């Protein structure tokens, strides 16, 4: 396993004043980048969606829905608030074999249109990270998408580690 290193959190911006309620709801993953993410033009990534529903006690209840093998699989987990508004950590961490650490950080969002969230995961002792271009709709402006490509590069990811999942209608509507 050769892997680009996770950047210093120092160079991963936080969205200052973070409104945890205005971020609730469905988000379409219009952009996906990471040191373990790789463009594959034979079988391009199908677009998927993540639903953030706020508990209860303010931890998010994060359900991801994605269309795989002619069905909808539901990846479900909890984000517990961390250091500061916009930062979270994975809840019930012991459920996941090999998993030592998981860190969520909301880089930027205007809540009703778009969002960039940074994730950093240490699993089986290897250190992964990814960035997510969240769209409230399935398509986004070139401005936002290129701005995301720039940020993804600012953290050492080359263009072939940056994908834009192709929109689908299965499971995600
Ligand atoms: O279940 C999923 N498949 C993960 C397959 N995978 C790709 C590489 N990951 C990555 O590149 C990656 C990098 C940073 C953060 C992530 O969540 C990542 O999946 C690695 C599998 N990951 C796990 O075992 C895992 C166990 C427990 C929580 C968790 O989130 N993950 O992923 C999955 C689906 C939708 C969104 C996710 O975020 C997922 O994780
Ligand atoms: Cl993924
Ligand atoms: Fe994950
Ligand atoms: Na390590
Ligand atoms: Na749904």
């Amino acid at each position: 396993s050769d892997l680009i290193p996770a950047p210093p959190l120092s160079k991963v911006p936080l969205q200052q004043n973070f409104q945890d309620n205005q971020f609730q709801g469905k988000w379409y993953v219009v952009g996906l980048a990471g040191n373990a993410i790789l463009r594959e033009d034979k079988d391009p990534q199908k677009m998927y969606a993540t639903i953030y529903e706020l508990k209860e006690d303010k931890s998010y209840n994060v359900t991801s829905v994605l269309f795989r093998k002619k069905k909808c699989d539901y990846w479900i987990r909890t984000f517990v608030p961390g250091s500061q508004p916009g930062e979270f950590t994975l809840g019930n961490i012991k459920s996941y074999p090999g998993l030592t650490s998981y860190l969520v950080r909301v880089v930027s969002t205007n809540y009703n249109q778009h969002a960039m969230v940074f994730f950093k995961k240490v699993s089986q002792n290897r250190e992964y990270f990814k960035i997510t271009l969240y769209g409230r709709t399935k398509e986004l402006t070139s401005e936002l998408k290129e701005n995301f490509i720039r940020f993804s590069k600012s953290l050492g990811l080359p263009e072939n580690h940056i994908v834009f999942p192709v929109p689908i209608d299965q499971c995600i509507d």
